[PDB]
């Protein structure tokens, strides 16, 4: 099937900081003024009726592609009178698919689809800037400063969008085929149990939530510290749980999805001081997901548990995102991130 | 190749004892009455010709499919005086392809092909049946007993055999090539060995048995165990062997053999009770595997160790499974499933 | 792209000094005096400029085939002076495709590339030898002596080389993709990090040293070692480096480079002595590699610490092969063996 | 099936030594100095996993042809310092289709398929020369000097074999379908048994050894002893194992596998002494044996005791070439020689 959101968001053209020319640093890190279009959790993609309608009656799915169109700039200008006039200026569009940009940072309750009319509970809806850090090996002695990343040395690949009835579009399409199963819980073989031999028992992924699970998880490199990393046994990884448990290897993808960049042209004046030029955009996040439907032998339905809205008094509601919790199918990949989960029954001594 | 192995079973009316009403038990277990047609094993499959066909002068060796057929229908009713008229009464037979129920428990000494009368041992060879458990997540409110497992829930893809020249099949397709080596012992690489570095040494799956090791072993999610479960390091499950010892991944597979179920019609009479109609069938099992050719630059053919008959007086005579314990190859998977192996030479301190 | 590079070296007429006929050992050793061609690793292959040309404004690689050309056959015959004539005698050519012979044990500076003519460091640049290992199962009593490896038990695919103008060719083809970064150090997951909880960090496989490295590392049982094995946890070879470190999964080929094998034909005189026939040949090492060229939004090139020829007086010199040390791309599988790695910045307690 | 082994042989150019001028005997015998190529015996074509191949499931076999194909002539030359050039000289083939020379004396542990190199067991594998010998009948009064064999008197079907890449093959095809049962042991008719009367009992030839057993065995002559020598029974060889038991009729050859002759050509100097030319060969045995496949109504199959490998520390290892021994297949001849067999019960008194 295939989901579409739109909601308003806001842009500015802040400066890129290029890259420190002071005091060195290995994770020499500086802001680069573009806004990161949120694409890699669910909830940047699904309303939870989506989410439901992804989960119930399907036992198993599978990311096909993802797609984010900018459009219907409305550029802003504020005379620190706030004048809804340009016509020269542009943005800057680039995605980042040599996958040389920082991962993107958490969102804490973006919750942009509940808002979209671009004031999210009173704050008004700006995109999230991407702060780039240069990271050298240990051993190297070159010099950072001279590594910063910048779209304009490969501005061949830049898009511009133009303000009023024109479209910018992101494209992400999957290289490869992850299916994943919608029920959180799998039996295991009674000649290779964990709990009484030759006896059934079933692990299960508990209910947990999945708003904010990748999804593109791409967790590839915890499985692998554990396979090159030769440090002692007291070195300080080894007890992170992020190696420790580094996620299915089925569930990750190779190619995930990328940064998606959209930037206001900065200008300057002869104070040498950026000229501040916000700009309204309606953002279409698509996300297109291929499914198999699911057809057990059974009366009921499973329908609950799969979403839960919390809304507590003067409290933001948010509604979490869950899987099938009722029956166990005996095939196919867990699909949640690493949570703790539980034993059916219970493991004995 | 192709292995065809045909025996003589019984199978019951037994009725199918519906979700317990009474006190609620998180995994809720139930008789289904349904007969289980032994295919998970080896021997399920093939004699000890066979696994000598199929391992003797072959290389590498993978599944391709598995067959069913029940035939030759015989309804026999007891006066508790056993007659052997019935001509409207039929059986139910379904494939649960959704994978949906639980995996087959272990057989001990099932030895149905040396005796193919229908009386192995001088007992009846009545098939198995299965009890279904309902096993929701601890965290779920559910009532398990609204989701009890039944195929006339989905009696569209019910298949019915009439006693007398009828026959009804139950086949299955690998969707993989998971191809395993015939040989027990691997060399590992001088730079990357467990004993003298820049030296030869070989790791080596013992001779073990392969008689009751699963065709298609399918344990993924004991891999799994250790890369999702952020339970802490005193947790029950991390010491098992089962979560330890996962088996190998590229031996797995992830759409194994599924369970079939064939059932006598139930009917009941006026007192509510069943009326037992027992039936003789002709369970004609067949596998077939892709083989390679072996041709090692050897004199000797590897034929020793493979099967070991072991009988004492009076007690049941078995035949064991093994592979090639001679020569190792450098390439290929391990085949046998999780099971101490030995280090040639011995590992040093 | 494609390497190649030639150079000279010898091969002698050692006889296959059979399985030994005294004491039974479990490894049973012997000298086969059949020469293999160093094909494992890169410095076989590559000269410095060749892996900097891979290495180099790549971003990704793969190994697509391997070749050997060994021609201009000069035999030698010394008077125990040395005359260079002979027409009638051949060598043997054989190729392991069955891999059951022990892999190639680790070359000590090899380092024929630099010196080609056939005198390494003033020594003469003999082929090395392969001593053949019979290794059986601990519990099998199967007599090792029967399983000596001889190509001549395969003389139909055993080529020969004739002297003069002739050539023989051995060839290997990847049965499969295994593209690797050239970037020694990829990004984490903010959300599965670590480091920080929801910040950046970097892991980095340091600069270590790549011409010993395996071109197809194919060290797959070591993984299988901690999935099949159930011995208790105070076993020796739990606490083995190579164990616990088996290498990247994403990293090793199923079908890796094969031993070959070349020999002079033995010839005995009547006091049963072999009579000793050498011959210069010449070797051209083929590599095929497959690229995907790096087009890094950055204005600076990864040049630096890829390569760094170290010599001493009066030592030998070399140089060492390295990746790409200074951007880390967050897509594609680390290339290097599993080694002592950094974690930028460091992890905190 | 189609069996094929390759070997290295050394040959020479030993003068014949025609027959004797000095005081006359009746088997006047002399040495001819032509090599025969062992091909009456097993050993001489089979590797134990030739053998069995050939016997383990197959229930009949029949011998189609032999061939030999002496190839790679390198010629050697002593100073007695061991020149490895001749150009000029050649070897003399010659096929004895005549029969008239004398049967090839059995080989003590001929085991050249175990040492194939040339030197078995240290020590240089020379052909075995043959040794001619002139019977004329007891009567008559013509001298045996006269009555020499030479094939230089056939010199027309003398095929010559050029050093270097030339080739002489011998060819041999069985003008007869001597079909052989691969069971050691046939029941006996109830009515004509050697045991209880109207009861089964069973005649076994013994597990013995097969590998110097002929591939044609032709002892038609021991059992036409009986049927026309008219000799008292007072005479020596009524009572010679060999005229008793002279084998099954049904299994000897009528035109067996002749005598193959090889021979490097003899040069003599003014001194008229034999200049010594050794030369190394290539000997390429091969037999083709028609086979019916066994398809007998049990479990297991029959593979132990059909080879037994026997090697004791510093005792030269050889095994031994035996038929099916579990079963007896009452219909097909028995294909072991003359030999000491049990019968299965005892007979009684």
């Amino acid at each position: 099937m295939k989901f579409s959101n739109s909601y308003y968001a806001y842009i500015e053209n802040q400066k890129n900081d290029y890259p420190d020319i002071g005091l060195e640093r290995n994770p020499s890190e500086y802001q680069t003024g573009y806004h990161r279009i949120p694409n890699q959790y669910w909830a940047s993609f699904l309303t939870p009726k989506d989410w439901f309608n992804l989960i119930y009656n399907n036992k198993a799915f599978r990311v096909v592609g993802a797609r984010c169109t900018v459009s219907n700039m409305i550029p802003l200008t504020e005379q620190a009178t706030i004048t809804t006039f340009n016509n020269t200026i542009y943005a800057l569009c680039y995605t980042d698919n040599n996958y040389e940009t920082e991962w993107e940072e958490p969102a804490a309750r973006d919750l942009s689809f509940m808002w979209r009319e671009g004031l999210t509970n009173g704050a008004r809806h700006m995109l999230p800037t991407y702060k780039h850090g240069i990271y050298r090996t240990t051993t190297s002695q070159a010099h950072n400063v001279f590594y910063g990343w910048d779209p304009l040395c490969k501005a061949e690949n830049i898009l511009e969008l133009r303000p009023g009835k024109n479209a910018v579009t992101f494209e992400w399409h999957a290289k490869e085929e992850i299916w994943l199963n919608t029920h959180m819980m799998q039996q295991f073989d009674p000649t290779h149990t964990p709990g009484i031999a030759n006896t059934a028992t079933v692990y299960s992924q508990e209910i947990h939530n999945q708003t904010h699970s990748n999804v593109t998880p791409h967790s590839h490199l915890n499985r692998w510290i554990s396979q090159t990393d030769t440090a002692p046994a007291t070195a300080r990884h080894w007890s992170k749980q992020a190696i420790q448990r580094p996620g299915i290897m089925e569930q990750q993808f190779r190619y995930p999805i990328p940064n998606w960049f959209i930037k206001m042209i900065p200008l300057f004046d002869s104070q040498n001081n950026l000229i501040k030029t916000t700009a309204q955009v309606l953002i279409t996040m698509e996300l297109t997901v291929d499914t198999i439907p699911q057809s057990l032998a059974i009366n009921m339905p499973i329908i609950d548990d799969i979403i839960a809205p919390n809304h507590t008094p003067n409290s933001v509601p948010y509604c979490m995102f869950r899987y099938q919790p009722i029956i166990p199918i005996n095939v196919g990949v867990l699909p949640a991130p690493p949570t703790k989960g539980v034993f059916i029954p219970e493991l004995p001594a």
